[PDB]
C-alpha cells in the first residue's frame, strides 16, 4: 500500500548523460550511438541570446569548437549539424552504454521522470508532467540545460524531453529529441508567457482511484452526474474538458474498485465547489493531476524494469 | 528555479538488486561483495508468522534452500547466517558492481531515496523521511521486501534501509543494513502500532527557506518570536521542538535568504494558528516536512553525484 511520486530507475539514463562546452558556455548532452544531442543555444554568447541568428552562429563553429567529455574522457567530434533546436554532434566512438531507445513526442497531460544533470553528471531524478501549456514545473537550475525526461518500457528508453529554458513565471520550456519545442516557445531571451494551465481532469480521476486504492474513501459522495454536466463545472474551475477515451483509459480502475467513471466525477465535482475542509487525499492536501491513468495502474500493481 | 520531491540517481544500487527465494516466499535481495542482504521473514510460512521462532527455522534451513538469482545468473549460496532480522547468504561471486558503500543507521527526521524493486528488478525510485514515529510512509506493495532507502555522497553509496513489513494503518516498517529495525516493531504478524507522528519542525523551516528562494514569499509576516515561545505552538500541533543545533542547520539557508531563523519561526507560527486561507507554497497546500536542511542546499545549489 502507500502512494508517493514516483519516478523510473535512472541506470540506463546515466550512462547517457555527457558535457559539451562551446566557448565559454557549458551545459549536458546526450551521447546515444555515435551522436551527442544538445540544445542548440550552447552556440550563443550572453550579448546574442536577444535575437541568435542560428545559422549565422552556426557558420562561424568548426568541429573542434565543440568539446564532449564522457567522464574524463574526451570524444573527437567528427561531425556537426542542426536539426530544429537542437545540435548532433557526431563522435568516432559509439556508447557503449547505448541502451535500446526510442524518440517519441509525448501530448499534454502525460508524464515522464527527469534526470537533472549537471556538467554531464547526474544530481537528481523526479517526475514531471507536460502540463496543458506546454511547459513543465520542472527543478532545474543554471547549466541544467540538455537534461532528458523520458519513459522506460521494460527494457526500451523513449527519450521524450529535452530541457532549455526556464520561462519568467519560473516554470520550463524544452524541445523534443528532434529539437521541436513543446509549445509556442523559442530559444531566445525575450518576452515570452505561457497560457492558462489548466488541470489535467483525467489524471486527477486516476489520483481519486489511487486514494480509493489505498484506503482514503471520504470523499466518495452519494450522487452521480452526467459527463456534458461535469464539464460544466470542470471547465469553469479551469479543468481539462473529459472525453470518452478518458472514460475508457479509465476502465480499469473503475473495473478493480467498482465506482464507475461517472460516480466518481460526481465526486470530484463536489471536491471541486465545496473544498476538502481542510482533510487530506493520500497525504495532499490539493487534487494532484502529475498522475496518468497509467502511472496509478503501474504504482498500484508492481510493474518493474 | 523550481522546487520538486527528488531523488538520487538510483544506477549504483539498481546493480546490486537481486532477488531470493527460499521455500514459496520470493524477495529482494542485496548483494554487495560476496553476500546478499534479504530479510530474515524470507524463511517464514504463512502459518508460522504469527509467532515465528527464527532459531528453530533457520535450523531446517540449509545453503541449497536459498535461491538466489541475479539477473537470470544463479550465485551459489556457501554460507548463511542471522545478524539481528536479516539474513546473510555468502556466495561464491563477488558483484563486479558493488560500488563504494556503507552501512549507516540514520535518526529520525533524516531522509533517503527508496528504490522500491519487485523479483530482484527494479520498479521505481522515489524520497523519503524517517518519520518520528519511526515508521516510513512509503509506496510498498506485496514482495517489496529486501528493497533498501540510501543516500549518496559523490561516489559513495549509504545503505540506511531495508524495507520489511507494512503496518496496519498503511505505514511501513524495516531495519538498518545490520537488522535492527527502526522503532519498536517486531517482523511478526502482530497487532504492532506506532506512536504519534509528529512534524519534522526543522525540516518545514527548510522548505520555507526554499519557498523564498523560488519566490514565494507571501507567508512571511512581519513579526518574530522566541524559540520557547514557538515551541508553545509547535508543540500545540504535534510539532517536533526546534533546538539551538536546528538553528544553526539552518544557518546556511538564514545566511543566503537573509532572514533569521526566529523570524520564519514566526511566519510558521502564524501560518499553524490561521492556516494558508486556500493557497499554496512551492505548488502545495500542506506544509511539507520531508525535506531537510541540507535536501534544499542541495537542490537550490546543484550538487552532483
Ligand atoms: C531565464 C533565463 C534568463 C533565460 N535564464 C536561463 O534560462 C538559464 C536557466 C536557469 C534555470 C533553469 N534552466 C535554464 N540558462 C542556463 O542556465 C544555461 C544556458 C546554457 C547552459 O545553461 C539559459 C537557457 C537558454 C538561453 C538562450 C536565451 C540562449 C536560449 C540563455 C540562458
Ligand atoms: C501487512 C501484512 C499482512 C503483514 N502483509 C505484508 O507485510 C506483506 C507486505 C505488503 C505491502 C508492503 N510490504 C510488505 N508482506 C510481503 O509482501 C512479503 C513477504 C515476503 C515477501 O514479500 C509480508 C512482510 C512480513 C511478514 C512476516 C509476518 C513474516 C514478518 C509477512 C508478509
Amino acid at each position: 500500500s502507500g502512494f508517493r511520486k514516483m519516478a523510473f530507475p535512472s541506470g540506463k539514463v546515466e550512462g547517457c548523460m555527457v558535457q559539451v562546452t562551446c566557448g565559454t558556455t557549458t551545459l549536458n548532452g546526450l551521447w546515444l550511438d555515435d551522436v551527442v544531442y544538445c540544445p542548440r543555444h550552447v552556440i550563443c554568447t550572453s550579448e546574442d541570446m536577444l535575437n541568435p541568428n542560428y545559422e549565422d552562429l552556426l557558420i562561424r563553429k568548426s568541429n573542434h569548437n565543440f568539446l564532449v567529455q564522457a567522464g574524463n574522457v574526451q570524444l573527437r567530434v567528427i561531425g556537426h549539424s542542426m536539426q530544429n533546436c537542437v545540435l548532433k554532434l557526431k563522435v568516432d566512438t559509439a556508447n557503449p552504454k547505448t541502451p535500446k531507445y526510442k524518440f517519441v513526442r509525448i501530448q499534454p497531460g502525460q508524464t515522464f521522470s527527469v534526470l537533472a544533470c549537471y556538467n554531464g553528471s547526474p544530481s537528481g531524478v523526479y517526475q514531471c508532467a507536460m502540463r496543458p501549456n506546454f511547459t513543465i514545473k520542472g527543478s532545474f537550475l543554471n547549466g541544467s540545460c540538455g537534461s532528458v525526461g523520458f519513459n522506460i518500457d521494460y527494457d526500451c528508453v523513449s527519450f521524450c524531453y529535452m530541457h532549455h529554458m526556464e520561462l519568467p513565471t519560473g516554470v520550463h520550456a524544452g524541445t523534443d529529441l528532434e529539437g521541436n519545442f513543446y509549445g509556442p516557445f523559442v530559444d531566445r531571451q525575450t518576452a515570452q508567457a505561457a497560457g492558462t494551465d489548466t488541470t489535467i481532469t483525467v489524471n486527477v480521476l486516476a489520483w481519486l482511484y489511487a486514494a480509493v486504492i489505498n484506503g482514503d474513501r471520504w470523499f466518495l459522495n452519494r450522487f452521480t452526474t452526467t459527463l456534458n454536466d461535469f464539464n460544466l463545472v470542470a471547465m469553469k474551475y479551469n479543468y481539462e474538458p473529459l472525453t470518452q477515451d478518458h472514460v475508457d483509459i479509465l476502465g480499469p480502475l473503475s473495473a478493480q474498485t467498482g465506482i464507475a467513471v461517472l460516480d466518481m466525477c460526481a465526486s470530484l465535482k463536489e471536491l471541486l465547489q465545496n473544498g476538502m475542509n481542510g482533510r487530506t487525499i493520500l497525504g495532499s492536501a490539493l487534487l494532484e493531476d502529475e498522475f496518468t491513468p497509467f502511472d496509478v495502474v503501474r504504482q498500484c500493481s508492481g510493474v518493474t524494469f
